[PDB]
């Protein structure tokens, strides 16, 4: 037989950093969970127990924390090709390096409409990621996104005008509540390397937070057609804004909320336009996926 | 043998309720999860397969539907009182009622420094719960709380003067981070019933508040000399605010943050004062726990 | 105001041990989950920041260490008792410990018909547990449980005879699936202390065993009128078994499986005695809990 | 901006379907979690807000619930098959279907040494599981696969020789503990339709059961020189065993069990040969991933 792929790395790497600035008095921290899986010529370890080939995953562990404290952790785009990039040129035998990083809310607290210098509150469980995949000859590929943010609008949104035949039950509505928990993932155009990521570093955050408030905007602006319909809207307002973007993905749950019929206790009208109360179903779920490109 | 405690109910109920004001155009929304179990002169249906005092649990799913349809759902205080209130006074064998509800948070969005009428998100995981337990002939204890409140701050705890003898190896420290999730809970005065506790509504939203308030500004403004310290000002204040409440109940991990060595490495400096990079642990975990009543 | 109770320790203590046999060479494995919480004269440690009464948590964790290596750690009643009392004999002003111990499976592997020395699987996500409390002048009190044991029967099981009112809709069946989560509690009679718990030490495997043999024999072959009547037979049969139990509590899910109408789509058939398939319920869940002791 | 890919569907559509033999009174469960995303020419529904190309995903559910009504739901690569050419015939602009099967178990009962005809008990949280992808015009794509199948070796695992830089603190070992969870992976070679998945149908199962067997007899009886060497051993015998088989790929944690140093604490030796007390270390995790093809 033979090795067709091959990867090895460790994953679940927690990491906090403290950067403290003497003068203010602030400090801002930083927290994240990093993956790193690294390939090269690594077969004979899988095929022959030839461990000398092999970097231990426990090393690329110390690697990491080593990195962290000697690079900013911040933005993710940044560090992660740093850590790739340093396992690809110290290793000679090692030609990738895949870094997946999930950033975690620490939001500063305000206290008495003060922001407090070292107190902090996870305000949501909504990440912020990177994916960046470090290749010898290849340059550095970067996919960024959000995920894990929790919306609803409890109208303006439809659906109706879809295909109907013999396995189809649903009623078409024109006033539905749509829920969803957003993934958006913008793919950036290849780098050549670290010098040329180090030159769009401001453009992260600020397309993070672009991501972030065209998907808000859009979804609560919409009256939405569908959960397709409404998607495509914000991924070609993406697009538009920032031209280092390739492409812009979307996953998108439609978390349904059901009418409850009370009628048959003493005629109580709890549907259509007398909908109040509403049973939110745990699954089974719709999952709406699109691609969007450049044209 | 024989039945000395018996209870039985519905668990897991999700509700939805929308409010809609026709003049505004605004909607605001509630979304809890319900759990009821009844107590009574219900021993035969377990020791004669006696099912004529059973009131199916799922009639008791739809009684909360039912009640939701036809009273205010918040403050959960009072919803589940009037939850617990019927099942007592419906059925004739059944005694007490065990209503427990969590509050799931729908933050109304803000676009453009608006707030939107119909658009919300899920700001945090952070609950607001109740426990109800109405009792014939006893009436009605409430027990308030808040959780999964998640903070951290990066400098002012301390931890020093402990114990030590032949089992410790924990070093004294000047400088620590201390970070935990909060969980929170005030324990009402007796009610006679509901008119009682109709008349001290809005005493329940602005009690929750200040809890919440206290407990955020002294963990931020506290030089913590321990997590058992810190929690007891936090408990003191709230009992000094609100005279309605017989005790307050603290409940707190400590979600250790371990320096780490990387003198090994070249020299690097990363412990105490230098300490900038820190792995956060997952387990084991202090837990602290604090009943405080009036004196 | 006053401390009316108060105590802390360290949860989530994660415990392997393996036992050797140089004779045989056979290896066995132990794998365990241990909080321990302690209570005594420690509120200045609250109200005064005296840290000079607590016993690190820290410290508690390395006893906990340290205890395993000198001890056995089966079966858990056994170790429990062994920590706790640990504590109260160690320092002055600790007067209850309370000991929780979650055992996880590692069951040996057969391998060609034949058990493998030292390789294991974890062949369930079923729980032995323990809760030992250990209380200066008051002995040592035991309750012993299985948790995590998930069950279904595809028939034998009914429910017709519930009260009926203007809040029912369920239909009577003589025919349904039952399906649950066991959870099982034998509290045991009081000891006095570590040398009368050692001398039952053969009664807790054997009780655990009989526990799980009953559970699962009554469930598989009682014709069900309810899970009430069903979990009452269960609990009834181990008080007889063993005299040292005084109480026998159950918590079991309803976790229901609904009928699916199809006959919308030609004619299909799937309701009643036609039904095959059926759609599983996440959500709600009947909760029905008996605790049945001795007449 | 264009659409560069898109699919859509339901996920989390939970189905349980019951056999009963008239005959032997024996009767038999299924469960299973299904996904079912659809491709086409349905860019209309995202650009245009066109939803006459959109099949429902709630009309998939049903379509789901139909089909396992009226077709063997076992073997689930089989039944997957069977759901995703329907699509693709039934739909003119549908052109590919995914399947993802998630089946869970639901062993038979031995009571008093008896298997029991209609008692079950989920016995791991170990899953079989099916990716389809049916593509018109290119036939079925299947790749079968186990996973959460968890286990531990208590010896016979080795880690030395690996490579030594000034990032390494890991110490060589000739004696450690290897635990993991398994995922496993056999990709089929690509069917013609239907009729081909169907003439093959007894080899899903024995080869399932193979891959089981290989994987469960490999890792306890070699003496592992690494994750890497055990892993290469497992897919190389599959292969070898079923030539319907291109590729196999496995993805296994280390989940790492540290030795506790003692020696601080009356001298007491629990390092190397002497070592019985271990701590499980939740994160992070080696992770090491293979794919074995044919030569
Ligand atoms: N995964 C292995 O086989 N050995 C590993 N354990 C470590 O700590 N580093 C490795 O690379
Ligand atoms: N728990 C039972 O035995 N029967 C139950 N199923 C329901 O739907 N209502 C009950 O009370
Ligand atoms: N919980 C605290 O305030 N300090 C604690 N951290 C530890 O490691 N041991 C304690 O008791
Ligand atoms: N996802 C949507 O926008 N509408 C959907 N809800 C459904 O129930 N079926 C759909 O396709």
């Amino acid at each position: 037989s033979a090795v067709k792929a091959a990867r090895y790395g460790k994953d679940n790497v927690r990491v906090y950093k403290v950067h403290k600035d003497e003068k203010t008095g602030v400090q801002t921290v930083y927290e994240m969970t990093v993956c790193v899986l690294l390939e090269g010529e690594i077969e004979t370890s899988y095929t022959k127990a030839d461990n000398s080939v092999i970097v231990a995953t426990d090393s690329i562990k110390n690697t990491i924390y080593i990195t962290a404290k000697q690079n900013p952790v911040t933005p993710p785009e940044l560090f992660g090709s740093i850590l790739g990039t340093h396992f690809i040129e110290k290793y000679n035998h090692i030609h990738a390096a895949h870094v997946n990083i999930v950033c975690h809310r620490w939001t500063r607290m305000d206290i008495d409409g003060k922001p407090h210098p070292h107190s902090f509150i996870r305000d949501s469980e909504e990440k912020r990621n990177v994916q960046v995949d470090v290749v010898e000859g290849k340059g550095i590929d970067i996919k960024s996104s959000l995920s894990g943010l929790t919306v609803l609008k409890s109208t303006n949104s439809q659906f109706w005008g879809f295909l109907r035949d013999e396995y189809t039950t649903l009623k078409e509505t024109w006033d539905r509540i749509l829920s969803t928990d957003v993934d958006a993932t913008w793919q950036w155009k290849n780098f050549s390397g670290l010098q040329e990521v180090r030159s769009h570093v401001p453009k992260f955050d600020a397309t993070w937070a672009t991501a972030r408030e065209v998907t808000l905007k859009t979804f609560a602006e919409d009256n939405s057609a569908s959960v397709q319909a409404t998607m495509y809207k914000m991924a070609e307002q993406i697009l538009a804004r920032q031209q280092l973007i390739e492409t812009v993905e979307y996953s998108l749950p439609n978390k349904h909320y059901f009418e409850i019929d009370l009628s048959w206790h003493k005629g109580l009208q709890n549907t259509g336009k007398n909908a109040e109360v509403f049973a939110p179903q745990s699954d089974p779920n719709g999952l709406i996926k699109c691609t969007v490109g450049r044209s």
